């Protein structure tokens, strides 16, 4: 029944769910496959006149997250169930994956302008796909608001197929591919949407873990030029955790060494042209060998395999630096956190009990980092147990003597301290930034990594204040104020201002604070920020 005529004259049909119209599995590009492999996208030339899009097509090939060259029972047990039949059945992956989903209100027509939200998924740059992120609690609320909005989720290539990196990638101008996945799929929101109601004008994309980190690499593309034909691709960004990514060049020491060790566990060890080599292999092959590098749950954690890095080309330097320099497109944005954002985190390390193995393991995963800070980041992060993540818990908690520490670190790197760096030199347009509380007591992981896309996605909350109907607003109006929440949502100009400057939720609802807090572990983290680059 829902019908969209594209912009080449074909006319596709979507499914009606009732409460909402879907076009799910529609291709954008031409299969990554064989001799495209860890190629950039190639724009679909075909036709797609008369087909019919109602079912979500498979997700790119996923990587265990457990994964890594030695053996172990997480490893073989999530083996064991990503190869079963009914998981190969449920959740499909494959190589050719790259297609893009729209859904909307009911009702809607071609020329009905709507804002349109781009939805870039997370899965540490190793698994996911757009299948299990619904839009429905989103667009209900767009329409119950008055404002109703279009959703669009994009597939794009993970882990080893999505992003490569080391010497011969560079040479030949093929590095984070999966974002150039994503790049392509705006591109065609800009010349399709609007045959679908939404306007190309109102795009604001948004993502959550590596999706936000995706978001912010967006933000600094091309050196902050994010037009297409003339116009912006977006007039905004919504980072659910994550901000820049703290990564060395794609030619640089670990991208190489993933490099390597990737082409020797495919049988590509002795190849003359390992890159040559790495297409030939089958792709039962390719995701044996690639199951066989560390996954973002293995013990090297942060520390990831596979991830964006500057190229020199698409992302032309560290991305703190282009922060600083100013390189990036000048939109209003929206960035929060969860309190806890790196307790997923520290579960990896468990067998790490005392200051000496502590230390070892910051060596380890920071190999730019001097003893000196390392020394200044253990001591801005005590192994004091009531310091660290969950944070405010006292006693509790204390799986080991250095988890709630370990916790603590990561989640600060990679994200909430991360994120103040960016808003302190971020003048590209209005801020608003977020902190989560909303889970504050549950033990082990507290107010986690993830929680938003249960309050976003599938049940309602507190929090869905913040994850849908601010959201709404801001896509909409560019300000989260007109979703007429009882709190304003104060605007965020430095961490050092005066006054609150965080929206905060908690379980009973919103309130505002100060984003003052750990500020020697952001003197120890960012005063040199390439210091813990991995
Ligand atoms: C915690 O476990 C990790 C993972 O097994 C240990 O690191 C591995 O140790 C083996 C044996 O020495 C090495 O071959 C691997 O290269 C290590 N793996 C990685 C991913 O680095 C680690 O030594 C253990 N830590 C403590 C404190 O016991
Ligand atoms: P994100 O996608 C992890 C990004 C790591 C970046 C380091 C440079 O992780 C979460 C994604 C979410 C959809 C599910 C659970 C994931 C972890 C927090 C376990
Ligand atoms: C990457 O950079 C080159 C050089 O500026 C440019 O021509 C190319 O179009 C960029 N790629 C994407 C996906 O924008
Ligand atoms: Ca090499
Ligand atoms: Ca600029």
């Amino acid at each position: 029944a829902p019908t969209a005529t594209l912009a080449n004259g074909d006319t596709i049909t979507g499914l009606n769910a009732i409460i909402n119209e879907a076009f799910l599995g529609i291709p954008f590009a031409e299969p990554p496959v064989g001799n495209l492999r860890f190629k950039d996208p190639v724009p679909y030339s075909g036709s797609l006149d008369g087909q019919k899009f109602t079912s979500y097509g498979p997700s790119c090939m996923q990587q265990n997250p457990e994964g890594t060259y030695e053996e172990n029972l997480p490893k073989a047990a999530l083996d064991l169930v990503m190869q079963s039949k009914v998981f190969e059945a449920v959740s499909p992956s494959s190589e050719d994956c790259l297609t893009i989903n729209v859904v909307r209100p009911p009702g809607t027509k071609a020329g009905a302008n709507l804002p349109v939200m781009l939805w870039i998924f997370g899965g540490g740059f190793e698994v996911g796909g757009t299948s299990t992120f619904p839009p429905a609690q989103m667009i209900t609320k767009s329409i119950a608001m008055g404002k109703p909005i279009i959703h669009v989720s994009v597939n794009y290539r993970v882990s080893s197929w999505g992003f490569l990196a080391g010497d011969e990638i560079k040479a030949e101008g093929s590095a984070n591919a999966g974002l150039k996945d994503q790049r392509l799929g705006m591109q065609w929101v800009a010349d399709n949407i609007a045959a679908f109601g939404g306007d190309p004008t109102k795009v604001t994309i948004f993502g959550e873990s590596a999706g936000s980190m995706s978001v912010m690499c967006h933000i600094l593309w091309n050196d902050g030029d994010n037009t297409y034909k003339g116009k912006p691709l977006f007039r905004a960004g919504i980072m659910q955790s994550g901000a820049m990514v703290p990564s060395d060049a794609v030619d640089g020491i670990y991208g190489n060494e993933i490099f390597d060790l990737l082409a020797s566990n495919a049988g590509c060890g002795s190849a003359s042209d390992k890159l040559a080599c790495l297409r030939g292999v089958s792709s039962d092959t390719l995701e044996d060998a690639t199951n066989n590098t560390p996954g973002f749950l293995a013990y090297s954690s942060l520390r990831l395999s596979y991830l964006p890095r500057p190229d020199g080309v698409n992302i032309t330097d560290d991305m703190y630096a282009l922060v600083r320099e100013g390189k990036y497109a000048n939109i209003p944005v929206i960035i929060g956190d969860q309190n806890d954002e790196g307790t997923f985190f520290g579960t990896s390390s468990l067998n790490v009990t005392t200051d000496a193995q502590a230390r070892e393991y910051f060596k380890q995963s920071f190999v730019h980092a001097s003893d000196a800070e390392i020394d200044t980041l253990m001591t801005a992060y005590p192994g004091d147990i009531t310091q660290g993540s969950p944070f405010d818990t006292g006693i509790l908690n204390a799986l080991t003597p250095q988890f709630k520490r370990i916790s603590a670190v990561l989640g600060d790197l990679g994200f909430t301290l991360a994120r103040r760096y960016f808003l302190n030199h971020y003048t590209g347009g209005t801020k608003y930034s977020f902190l989560s509380k909303q889970l504050s007591g549950l033990p082990v992981l507290g107010t986690f990594h993830s929680n938003d896309i249960v309050f976003q996605d599938y049940l309602l909350g507190s929090g869905s204040l913040i994850y849908n109907n601010a959201f709404i607003a801001f896509a909409t109006d560019l300000d989260p104020n007109t979703a007429g929440l009882l709190v304003k949502w104060p605007e965020y100009t430095s961490s050092s201002q005066s006054g609150n400057n965080l929206m905060m939720i908690n379980a009973l609802g919103l309130y505002t604070g100060k984003d003052n807090f750990r500020t020697a572990g952001y003197d120890a983290l960012f005063s040199n920020p390439p210091s813990f680059f991995v």
